[PDB]
C-alpha cells in the first residue's frame, strides 16, 4: 500500500497556523477537564493511537486514513477514553472541514504538545481520508502489564529503536491513567511537557502494589505511579542508560522527543518531492494571543 500525501487544496502554513490557534485557543478555555487538568494529554494521546496501529510490513493502520472516525477504530477496547478528545476536536472540524481527519488528529497532538511548553514538532499536512474498510482491526496497541523486551518487540513494528521508544515513552510526563479506561489507577498528574518522567523514575521509591482493579502498577509515596512498561524502562540496562540520559539533559530529550513524534505521527506516509516543506508553528504566547 502506498499513502501519497495530498495537500488539501489551495491550503498553506497560514491555513493550518489557523487551524492550530483554534485548538490552542480551546485548550485554553476548556481548563476544567479532568480535575483541572485540561484536554492536552488526552489530545497527545489520541495522536500517538491513530498513528501506533501502523505495521510497516504491509503499510496499514498509520495516522494516514483518519480511520479513528470509524466505530471499529473508535470502539477499540485500547482506545477508551479517547473520545473526549474526539469530542474536542468536533467543533475546530466543524470550523474548518477542509482539514482530512488524520491532518486533525494529528495536529491536535503537535499543538497539544506545544502549548503544554513542550518542544516544536514540525508538523506535514496531507493525510487524506479512507473508506471504512481500511479500518485496522482491534489489538495492534500495545499492552501495559509487560516487561521491556515485550516493548521492545512491539515498536519493531512502528520502525523505532531503543532511543526512540524511551524518547516516546517521555510523554508520559502527561495527564494519568484511569481506573475506567484502562484497568490503572491514576496518580499526580501533569500538563506541563518535561522531562520529568524520567526524574521520576529514577528517585522515587517505587512499590510494586495491586490496584483496585486486581492489576499492578507502581506506586511512589509522593503519589505519582508507573505502568509495568513504564517501569520496564529502568529493569533493561539498555533502556536505563537511556533513561538516565534524559533525566540529564531537557533539551536532548526535547529533541529526540520532536524527532520520534513526528515519525510517528508520518509513519506509512508518502510525501511527494515537491511537497511543502514541514510546518512549524507558533504558540498562542509566541504571537501574543
Ligand atoms: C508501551 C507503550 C505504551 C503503553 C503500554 C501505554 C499505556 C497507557 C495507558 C494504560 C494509559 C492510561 C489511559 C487511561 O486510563 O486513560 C496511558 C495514558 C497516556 N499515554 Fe500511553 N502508553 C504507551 C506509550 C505512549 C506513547 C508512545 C505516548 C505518546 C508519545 C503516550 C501518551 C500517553 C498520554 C499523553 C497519556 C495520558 C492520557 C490522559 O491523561 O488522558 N503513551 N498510556
Amino acid at each position: 500500500l502506498v499513502h501519497v500525501a495530498s495537500v488539501e487544496k489551495g491550503r498553506s502554513y497560514e491555513d493550518f497556523q489557523k487551524v492550530y490557534n483554534a485548538i490552542a485557543l480551546k485548550l485554553r478555555e476548556d481548563d476544567e477537564y479532568d480535575n483541572y487538568i485540561g484536554y492536552g494529554p488526552v489530545l497527545v494521546r489520541l495522536a500517538w493511537h491513530i498513528s501506533g496501529t501502523w505495521d510497516k510490513h504491509d503499510n496499514t493502520g498509520g495516522s494516514y486514513g483518519g480511520t479513528y472516525r470509524f466505530k471499529k477504530e473508535f470502539n477499540d477496547p485500547s482506545n477508551a477514553g479517547l473520545q473526549n478528545g474526539f469530542k474536542f476536536l468536533e467543533p475546530i472540524h466543524k470550523e474548518f472541514p477542509w482539514i482530512s481527519s488524520g491532518d486533525l488528529f494529528s495536529l491536535g497532538g503537535v499543538t497539544a504538545v506545544q502549548e503544554m511548553q513542550g518542544p516544536k514538532i514540525p508538523w506535514r499536512c496531507g493525510r487524506v481520508d479512507t473508506p471504512e474498510d481500511t479500518t485496522p482491526d482491534n489489538g495492534r496497541l500495545p499492552d501495559a502489564d509487560k516487561d521491556a523486551g515485550y516493548v521492545r518487540t512491539f515498536f519493531q513494528r512502528l520502525n523505532m529503536n531503543d532511543r526512540e521508544v524511551v524518547a516516546l515513552m517521555g510523554a508520559h510526563a502527561l495527564g494519568k491513567t484511569h481506573l475506567k479506561n484502562s484497568g490503572y489507577e491514576g496518580g499526580g498528574a501533569n500538563n506541563v511537557f518535561t522531562n520529568e518522567f524520567y526524574l521520576n523514575l529514577l528517585n522515587e521509591d517505587w512499590k510494586l502494589e495491586k490496584n483496585d482493579a486486581n492489576n499492578e502498577q507502581w506506586d511512589s509515596k509522593s503519589g505519582y505511579m508507573m505502568l509495568p512498561t513504564d517501569y520496564s524502562l529502568i529493569q533493561d540496562p539498555k533502556y536505563l542508560s537511556i533513561v538516565k540520559e534524559y533525566a540529564n539533559d531537557q533539551d536532548k530529550f526535547f529533541k529526540d522527543f520532536s524527532k520520534a513524534f513526528e515519525k510517528l505521527l508520518e509513519n506509512g506516509i508518502t510525501f511527494p518531492k515537491d511537497a511543502p516543506s514541514p510546518f512549524i508553528f507558533k504558540t498562542l504566547e509566541e504571537q501574543g494571543l
